[PDB]
């Protein structure tokens, strides 16, 4: 139905909501994080929205972590203006949920634990894959946060 609100401006959501032009509308959602390889950046054109595509199966070949730095800086520039990002994958449960809790450890400077949590307590379904937990365990490292 609705992409939650993780944060102010911040949604975590599917890919229905990612082609719901509603539901964007109505929470001022403009900038799209699609974190998959191969849905499409569906309202990319001639209109009004700003995407980012994160090219990452929900597989446990993939390195997700990697493309951390990139996919953050994006959700900072829609939420540091005061525009709705949202971060999508196909079933917003595992790669779009890494994506959202990497960017909590770092803007908010919360462990992973913390992180989790917060998001967990939003969205009670959430299935991260266990490499991108263990990506997550390794980013801690980076942050300084363990």
């Amino acid at each position: 139905a609705f992409p939650v609100q993780i944060l102010p401006y911040l949604y975590l959501g599917c890919a229905k909501d990612s082609t719901n032009l509603d539901v964007l509308g109505k929470y001022g959602i403009k900038y799209i994080l699609n974190v998959t390889p191969n849905l499409p950046n569906a309202f990319e054109h001639g209109g009004e929205f700003t995407y980012k595509q994160i090219p990452i199966s929900d597989h446990w070949s993939q390195n997700l972590s990697q493309f951390f730095p990139e996919a953050i800086s994006f959700i900072d520039e829609a939420r540091s203006k005061k525009c709705g990002v949202l971060v999508h994958s196909l079933a917003g449960i595992s790669r779009s949920v890494t994506v959202t809790v990497a960017y909590l450890m770092q803007k908010m400077n919360l462990s992973l634990n913390d992180a989790y949590d917060f998001v967990k307590r939003k969205k009670s379904n959430i299935s991260p894959n266990f490499n991108f937990m263990g990506q997550l365990l390794d980013f801690e490292r980076t942050l300084g946060l363990s």
